[PDB]
Formats: structure tokens, C-alpha cells, sequence
């Protein structure tokens, strides 16, 4: 087949009931995960290939950046809550892995100010029990399918992309194969 198990793809022996469509998780921490968001745009690609029924997910991981790490899965949890993910993605990877200017929860919550999120709905969003629950939700679906690894793709909760099996010559052409094969797990 063209498409094969263990190939662009491997199933879960465990699926997942009532999973997110399309689930991805990711690392501020995490130097795939930088490539695909700045210069592969993973879930863009994505995105514009996919049928409509279906949304996205995008989870943050604690299991890298100890401390630091569980700072910024509460902060996308903020993120999440305020909707403004697009805004502060890119400082918030660039001030881990680039400029190394995110060191606390307090330079995290610099990125959100500079973009523009005021100090009084920062701190009230950081301190909500909706963002608690927020947090909860993301720790729980990377707990459901067991998750050591990012970045992580999962479709229907059953199906976890392969990229270490696709070519990667040209990044155009491995996005492309990214995005047709979820597309592909997406109708299956």
C-alpha cells in the first residue's frame, strides 16, 4: 500500500475514546517543534488540507524544561483562554531557544505584555480555575496516549504521524507528506 502502518504512520494498541480530531502537542522547549511552527508552519499546512467537521488541537508538554517547562504549559493554557496563540507563539519560542531571554514565569509574561495582553488579564487568566482545568486537559491527553516524544501528532486518537519516515530533501515536499497523511488517517 502506499500508505502503510508503521510507515508515515503507527496505530495506538491503545486507542483513544472522545480524542480531538486532529491533536497535536508540542514543547516551547523543543527544537522540532521550533522548525515546525517557524519554518515548516506543520499546522497551517495542515489545516488548509483537511475537510471542515473537523478542528485542531494544540497541546503544551511539562516533560521538558523542568520547572520552566510547567510555567509555559500554564501559560498556553493562558494563551488558549484569551485566544491569542497566534500572537504569542513565535516570541515565546524565540525567547527559549533563541534569544534565551525566557529564564521565568515572569519573562514569559513579558512576551504577553509586548504583544499586547494587559497585566490585569494576564495575572486574573494565569490565576483562573478555568485555566486550572485548562492545564488539566492538556496534561490528561498527552497522559491518554502516553506521550514521551514531541512534536506530536495524533488523528481521531488513533493514529500518531511518523515523520522519521518521510523525506526530508526538500521541506516543501515533507510538509506536503505530512499534511496528505493526515489528511489520509482523517478520511480513514
Amino acid at each position: 500500500a502506499q500508505y502503510e502502518d508503521g510507515k508515515q504512520y503507527t496505530t495506538l494498541e491503545k486507542p483513544v475514546a472522545g480524542a480531538p480530531q486532529v491533536l497535536e502537542f508540542f514543547s516551547f522547549f523543543c527544537p522540532h517543534c521550533y522548525q515546525f511552527e517557524e519554518v515548516l508552519h506543520i499546522s497551517d499546512n495542515v489545516k488548509k488540507k483537511l475537510p471542515e467537521g473537523v478542528k485542531m488541537t494544540k497541546y503544551h508538554v511539562n516533560f521538558m524544561g523542568g520547572d520552566l517547562g510547567k510555567d509555559l504549559t500554564q501559560a498556553w493554557a493562558v494563551a488558549m483562554a484569551l485566544g491569542v496563540e497566534d500572537k504569542v507563539t513565535v516570541p515565546l519560542f524565540e525567547g527559549v531557544q533563541k534569544t534565551q531571554t525566557i529564564r521565568s514565569a515572569s519573562d514569559i509574561r513579558d512576551v504577553f505584555i509586548n504583544a499586547g495582553i494587559k497585566g490585569e488579564e494576564y495575572d486574573a487568566a494565569w490565576n483562573s480555575f478555568v485555566v486550572k482545568s485548562l492545564v488539566a486537559q492538556q496534561e490528561k491527553a498527552a497522559a491518554d496516549v502516553q506521550l514521551r516524544g514531541v512534536p506530536a501528532m495524533f488523528v481521531n486518537g488513533k493514529y500518531q504521524l511518523n515523520p522519521q519516515g518521510m523525506d526530508t530533501s526538500n521541506m516543501d515536499v515533507f510538509v506536503q507528506q505530512y499534511a496528505d497523511t493526515v489528511k489520509y488517517l482523517s478520511e480513514k
